[PDB]
């Protein structure tokens, strides 16, 4: 394994499956919205998955400064063990990205 | 058809599910409007559990047929239709906005 922790806004690469359907599955991005403390302790996290895929839908958030152009899906909010699927550390978010997502989830459930 | 709605209690298989994750079948709370649920055929719930271990992101649930604790700190986007989940009931107001703002303190 590895000593590497996911932090807050970070971009990590894991598997999403196994999935029952219509939930971003396969080896992907993710972006982290959980802090690095309940990350470490809990050993789990929140993050929403990402696609090179762009299809207009309302919740895609796009993504620059990275090696393939695509879109996170911020309604597509997944809680997981990391250190269990084991997360990899793929690179970093623009805060502005990360905070649209945030600002996003909080949209769909705020209501 | 039945479409889960804001604050509806559900029963669903979480399964497969590895590491941590609520696994299982189990009821949950889902925190997305009827719209969206009914469009996407998704919705964000939080699982819940009959044992409460004291953890700082559990919200207790009043009012079912056990007394469990909703986890707020597991926030997860399934399809409920895929999953066939079926209604078991509503969580109180005050639950479901606890468990909004549990989950937004970990967020935002």
């Amino acid at each position: 394994v590895s000593r590497y922790v996911p932090d807050m806004g970070d971009l990590i690469w894991v598997d999403f499956d196994p999935t029952k359907g219509s939930e971003q599955a396969g080896h992907r991005p993710a972006v982290v919205l959980s802090p690095f403390m309940y990350n470490n302790k809990t050993g789990m996290c929140l993050c929403v998955p990402c696609t090179t895929q762009s299809k207009g839908y309302p919740f895609e958030v796009v993504l620059s400064g990275q090696e393939r152009d695509g879109v996170a899906l911020a309604d597509q909010v997944k809680s997981i063990a990391w250190r269990a699927r084991g997360a990899t550390k793929k690179g970093t978010v623009a805060p502005e990205e990360l905070q649209l997502i945030k600002a996003k989830i909080n949209v769909l459930i705020g209501h």
